[PDB]
């Protein structure tokens, strides 16, 4: 699809067996999801943005379905105010910015 | 252009006659730039990001060139970690996300 940017580019995702709304975010290096449980190993990480840093759990090799497209990669889990799909998974679904 | 997301989608912008680097950010509603001098009056605005809220200065109807495309609109100035081009100006340059 082609998503215009008049409105937030929100899509439905499936992660950890749950459906969630997430923002397709080209200004995010990494994917960050609100608190939830994921299977396997994780390690702590700090990530920063406007407002400063938050502590997150880093899970690697997680499958996510993004608007119907399956991708695998690292997912950060922590107290983010919005679920964000960052470049590490946007690349896997072939997303590009065009103008 | 068609911009992939394997690296940060950084572009050159021109504002106040200065060249700067900025991030095309579909996750940002608004454009936020690091501290600089802009003409005219400003208005207060509180913006929230991943680590919390910051106060910024809101300047309206500012001329800004973005990867060679002319835009005129609102620019927020404040302690952002990186210059961010948000949806308010990505729509002015015709940008869309595609996959
Ligand atoms: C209330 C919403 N206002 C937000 C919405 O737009 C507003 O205007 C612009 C400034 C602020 O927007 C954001 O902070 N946008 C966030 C994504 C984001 C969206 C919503 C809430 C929080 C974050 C960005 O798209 C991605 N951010 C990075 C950029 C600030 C460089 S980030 O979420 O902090 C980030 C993500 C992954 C990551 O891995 C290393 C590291 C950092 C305001
Ligand atoms: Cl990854
Ligand atoms: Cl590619
Ligand atoms: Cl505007
Ligand atoms: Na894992």
């Amino acid at each position: 699809p082609q998503i215009t940017l008049w409105k937030r580019p929100l899509v439905t995702i499936k992660i950890g067996g749950q459906l969630k709304e997430a923002l397709l975010d080209t200004g995010a290096d990494d994917t960050v999801i609100e608190e939830m449980s994921l299977p396997g190993r994780w390690k702590p990480k700090m990530i920063g943005g406007i407002g400063g840093f938050i502590k997150v759990r880093q899970y690697d090799q997680i499958i996510i379905e993004i608007a119907g497209h399956k991708a695998i990669g690292t997912v950060l889990v922590g107290p983010t105010p919005v679920n964000i799909i960052g470049r590490n998974l946007l690349t896997q679904i072939g997303a590009t910015l065009n103008f």
